[PDB]
């Protein structure tokens, strides 16, 4: 587990729909840069995955684990075509960096 390499994890693996560096712009995916405490349906020009807003999960460290795990099977309604996971360890490194700017 490390800083610098989750960095690239995420910044490699979903910083196409999700990017927590852009500039509060969320085009495909919903701008990740707080979705840690913030429950899904937020942004007001983005129709957020309205599914797992009704689910009312709140977007956490091991809730998204599962979402994650399985996006179309968790959420019946997502749109991102993610592929399933094949690594947990990676996983761990992702929340990671994503606690370092969106829980730090
Ligand atoms: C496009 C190719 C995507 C990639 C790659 C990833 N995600 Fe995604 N994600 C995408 C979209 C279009 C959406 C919105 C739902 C919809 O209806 O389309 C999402 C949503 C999420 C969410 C939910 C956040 C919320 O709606 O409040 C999570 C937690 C999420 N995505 C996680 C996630 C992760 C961890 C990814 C890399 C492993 C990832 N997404 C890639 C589109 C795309």
């Amino acid at each position: 587990g490390d800083v610098e390499k989750g960095k690239k994890i995420f910044i490699m693996k979903c910083s196409q729909c999700h990017t927590v560096e852009k500039g509060g712009k969320h085009k495909t995916g919903p701008n990740l840069h707080g979705l840690f405490g913030r429950k899904t349906g937020q942004a007001p020009g983005y129709s957020y995955t309205a599914a797992n807003k009704n689910k009312g999960i709140i977007w956490g460290e091991d809730t998204l684990m599962e979402y994650l795990e399985n996006p179309k099977k968790y959420i019946p309604g997502t749109k991102m075509i993610f592929v399933g996971i094949k690594k947990k360890e990676e996983r761990a490194d992702l929340i990671a960096y994503l606690k370092k700017a969106t829980n730090e």
